[PDB]
């Protein structure tokens, strides 16, 4: 199936206010103020077409590495946001391209690879970014 | 340099007001159509020029977008636009180190699209005043 989210996705103000939340909150505790994790080299060769599931790549992998481990800290927002956030990944479940994504796996693991470079900050970093993946997701998805 | 008090930002009529606008010009907006507020957007913007950055596009909506469009998407409009004008008197001249060019750059970027697009690209920048009112609370406070 082809790898979509209806735009209500990121339209309610009440979860929109939370993510974003918690995204400052994370911020403020991250100090690599020299990475970004969700940018130009994420997206580079990929299509439009392919970018919602670039992004679904991005998504499972921020939740199982990044969120997961990280879920009961940042009370209460956390506790709010990875739910949503779940069910955004369960909905694009098993959404794939009818192109070879070669390109989209290299691109997904170089920012793996960033994250455990910054270690515990590396995920600290990737919450404080998830007003980027609120805001990537829904311009790739919609 | 730019930033704004909490206060600011304790809202809650507003912030609803601002996505039911952005809900309502989305309906005329095709979703799949290219945006204008999003990681492209941050491109080699340090978080220390977020605000700034955020100031910019601010500024650009209000005056070629919301003032424009004043009249219409009511009730909705004639409520948020004195807000969004009140933040940008706050962010009065409020300014950065030096070189501003990769700010002033990404930000011809979305101006050029609502440009190009004409009528069609100012509707499409009210449909995304959720994430600017997001955005700019993220990089200002």
């Amino acid at each position: 199936s082809h790898c979509r989210l209806d735009k209500s996705n990121f339209q309610q103000p009440y979860i929109t206010n939370r993510t974003f939340m918690l995204a400052k909150e994370a911020s403020l505790a991250d100090n690599n103020t020299d990475v970004r994790l969700i940018g130009e080299k994420l997206f580079h060769g990929v299509s439009m077409s392919e970018r919602c599931y670039l992004m679904k790549q991005v998504l499972n992998f921020t939740l199982e590495e990044v969120l997961f481990p990280q879920s009961d800290r940042f009370q209460p927002y956390m506790q709010e946001v990875v739910p949503f956030l779940a069910r955004l990944s369960n909905r694009l479940s098993t959404c794939h391209i009818e192109g070879d994504d070669l390109h989209i796996q290299r691109n997904v693991q170089k920012l793996k690879d960033t994250v455990k470079k910054l270690g515990e900050s590396g995920e600290i970093k990737a919450i404080g970014e998830l007003d980027l993946l609120f805001m990537s997701l829904r311009n790739a998805c919609i």
